[PDB]
């Protein structure tokens, strides 16, 4: 079912999302982090909007300092909301990773090179959710969509 929007993007790469993320949509994100990463992110935006900055249903931020974790956060009218944090996080610097985010009903489950990785409860609809953003020190191979509408 997976129709990849794009391969090798140059980061920061934003791109809009072909469909609706109906709950069972799946979005696969393939890359590598390079040895000096410091963090990158994935956000799922309302909009691709830099003035003012596009609201972000979902902020996904791996961050490499000390032990490393995983940042997930709401951007609504250019304010963060409560931080989840998950501090066993899968990434590392120099090494390769799949994101599978799977759209539920009520949250985002995350899996990262097949292990269940955090869950992340919507804050805005899912349904406002048109565009997909990647910045900071990642490359990516590929971003793809298996929507449940098909
Ligand atoms: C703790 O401080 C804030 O925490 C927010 C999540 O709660 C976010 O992770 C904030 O980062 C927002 C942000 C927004 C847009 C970005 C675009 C590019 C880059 C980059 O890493 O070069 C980084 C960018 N970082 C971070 O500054
Ligand atoms: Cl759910």
């Amino acid at each position: 079912n997976l129709q990849n929007i794009i391969y090798n993007p140059v980061i920061p790469f934003v791109g809009t999302i072909p469909d609706q993320l109906d709950p069972g949509t799946l979005i696969v994100i393939r890359g590598h982090v390079p040895s000096d990463a410091d963090r990158f992110q994935v956000d799922l935006q309302n909009g691709s909007s830099m003035k003012p900055r596009a609201d972000v249903a979902f902020h996904f931020n791996p961050r490499f300092k000390r032990a490393g974790c995983i940042v997930c956060n709401t951007l609504i009218n250019e304010k963060w909301g409560r931080e989840e944090i998950t501090y066993d996080t899968p990434f590392k610097r120099e090494k390769s990773f799949e994101i599978v985010i799977m759209v539920l009903k009520d949250k985002f489950q995350v899996a990262v090179n097949g292990k269940h990785t955090l869950l992340y409860g919507h804050r805005i609809g899912p349904e406002k959710i048109d565009t997909l953003g990647i910045y900071g020190k990642v490359n990516i191979h590929s971003i793809g969509f298996s929507f449940s509408s098909d």
